[PDB]
């Protein structure tokens, strides 16, 4: 099954990437998220709306479009993630990206400074953009 | 054919009565969100200490696999429900999928129970199954 | 005397207009909770990569030192506002204190604005303070 | 410079709240942060959201229970912020760590993480076996 995926993108990244749309499409199919990402992204945008943002209705549509651009990966075993979480001092959510990223031999793209540090191979969104700009 | 959608709060209460419902597993479903919510919940208890997170997680893993997993909802639609009914995005997800899929949402959350067409709590579900 | 109770969301949008309100500072107040709520918000910024955090936190410290801090609400009363008006405990805190104290809640939360008698947003508070 | 020896956080407040008789005699030694009121409040609220027949009576017992704890002043956002960024703690947790460590108090927490990252911190069982020896 087409496994042209190279990066696992979390919500903090997904959010930043949504801004540089043009820059990364075409390069998608190389980008992936977890099922959890969708909800995290959704909740973030909901918070925006809560604190006032006449958008939301329109912003939600945009997110929906960006989201569909990504490939969604199989959920990790609650089993294994729990371990990473416990061992690396991460939350279950973060330990989820850290676990998939590694077990899948993928580069985790994240904005969270602690995840970048506790995940082998992680890079941030600015790095992803320069990488993609190259090829 | 799936009849109920079980959220994280219910999944938890249900994991305490495995035997009373495994025989009805085909009737229960969850959202991919549920795995994470359930997981993060078990993580907090591990955080607040109690030697067994590994064992406990093993058990949660077992209970989890029993449910069919529905498709993620359109972030679009969920968002409308979240705003229109005063729910979080997560809670909204369940209300949306539950209603939109024509299913009975099983939740322990009084708020979701009140704002979702047909929701019932875990005790209600167990008596329904005991009759089915 | 205090006229408004400002929450974390409002507090943030205010820091950028320090000049426009310090004259009315003793007319403004926050809850003890606010200090922690704002700090955590500033922490997530650092968490998501923000070089300042140290500097930013020092500015946030000064802005906060400008408000009066009211006594903590009775856990008793807040629970009731929270359950009844479907609000988190933290949000209900501001709702309760503002109302029971006869103050104007200044929040950016659309949900809070709608469930707190007489609450206004930061834009409004600013035009009022200007008229003052 | 007070009789306060321990800073009790929310997780602790809860554990303790069911051993009331076993420590109320030492109430003067125990303290909390203003944050604690809200954190404990929010916790109880969650039990209520998830169906807890008596959120009312319960919130009332929690009210009384907490009135016996002295309440220390809020830490300078200043210092907490640094403890957090540095120790991998949230602003909330870092607050206890800072107050406790700074005011030379013994932080009583049920959080394994905070215990680990807070100098001389202990759990409820420890506080209870200690108060007993007093
Ligand atoms: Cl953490
Ligand atoms: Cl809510």
């Amino acid at each position: 099954g087409a496994m042209a995926v190279e990066y696992l993108v979390d919500a903090s990244a997904l959010y930043a990437l949504a801004a540089h749309y043009d820059k990364w499409i075409k390069h998608r199919e190389k980008l992936a998220i977890l099922h959890l990402t969708i909800y995290e992204a959704g909740n973030a945008l909901w918070k925006e709306a809560r604190l006032g943002r006449v958008d939301w209705a329109a912003a939600s549509r945009h997110l929906k479009k960006v989201m569909s651009s990504f490939k969604v990966l199989e959920d990790p075993p609650l089993d294994e993630v729990m371990r990473v979480a416990v061992e690396r001092g991460l939350t279950f959510y973060d330990a989820s990206y850290a676990y998939v990223a590694e077990s899948s031999g993928l580069v985790l793209v994240t904005q969270d400074r602690e995840l970048l540090a506790k995940t082998k191979g992680a890079i941030d969104v600015e790095t992803l953009l320069v990488r993609l700009a190259a090829q």
